[PDB]
């Protein structure tokens, strides 16, 4: 069968189900504000490379796995790439929306994921911004990625928050 609503790896809701749904959500998020977590498995290209692509495989699934589980129910997690995972996050401020960021990355660095032959050790970076009302979810994926993109040159295995003068800060 065809499922376009399911990513057939992880099992989790695609790229397709968020962005068909993504103005919904942000409409019907007040009185929380809604933010967007973006996520990227650190050095995923050389964990292929090392252990091949059925490993890598491994990794996708367990990761997912883990997401759904140290997530609430109406913060959905998806695959949106083929390294990245989004969760959208509702939350009463700034703060709130960093320290989920920051927790989901300290618990990827502390959970080993099991396969056949051993344990590997991944992290990842995320970066969140604030989804605006109106805004179109190629601007908030945007600036969360722009916030990403400074975590992985400033060290990795950490989340960056964008804030409202859209400058970047890690979130500690
Ligand atoms: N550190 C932290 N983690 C968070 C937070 N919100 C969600 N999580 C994480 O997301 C998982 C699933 O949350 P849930 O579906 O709401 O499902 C939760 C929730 O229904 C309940 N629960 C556990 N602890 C609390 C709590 O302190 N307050 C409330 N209201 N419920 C809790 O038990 C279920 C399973 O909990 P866990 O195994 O801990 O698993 C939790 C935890 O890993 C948070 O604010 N801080
Ligand atoms: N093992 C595995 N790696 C993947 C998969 N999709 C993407 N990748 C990895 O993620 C990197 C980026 O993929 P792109 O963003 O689709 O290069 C790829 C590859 O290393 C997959 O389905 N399985
Ligand atoms: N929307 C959203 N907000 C998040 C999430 N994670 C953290 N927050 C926000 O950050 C506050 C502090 O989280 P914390 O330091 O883990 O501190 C948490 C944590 O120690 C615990 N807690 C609450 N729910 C859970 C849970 O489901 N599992 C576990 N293990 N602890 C929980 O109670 C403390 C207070 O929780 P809250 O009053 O809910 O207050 C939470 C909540 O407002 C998230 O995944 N989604
Ligand atoms: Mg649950």
């Amino acid at each position: 069968a065809i499922r376009s609503n399911m990513d057939v790896l992880t099992g989790l809701p695609g790229r397709r189900v968020l962005d068909e749904s993504f103005d919904h959500q942000l409409r019907n998020a007040e009185p929380l504000n809604l933010y967007l977590m973006l996520l990227d498995i650190d050095r995923f290209k050389l964990v292929n490379d090392t252990y091949g692509h059925l490993i890598g495989d491994v990794v996708l699934r367990t990761l997912a796995t883990y997401l759904a589980s140290w997530t609430r129910d109406y913060e959905t997690v998806y695959r949106y790439g083929g390294e990245e995972f989004i969760i959208i996050v509702k939350a009463a401020n700034d703060e709130e929306a960093c320290r989920a960021g920051v927790r989901i990355c300290q618990l990827v660095d502390n959970h080993a994921i099991t396969h056949s032959e051993g344990h590997i050790n991944i992290t990842v970076t995320a970066g969140v911004s604030r989804a605006f009302p109106e805004e179109p979810l190629d601007v908030v994926i945007g600036r969360a990625d722009r916030a990403m993109y400074e975590g992985k040159q400033t060290g990795r295995n950490r989340c960056m928050f964008i804030d409202e003068q859209n400058v970047i800060n890690r979130v500690l």
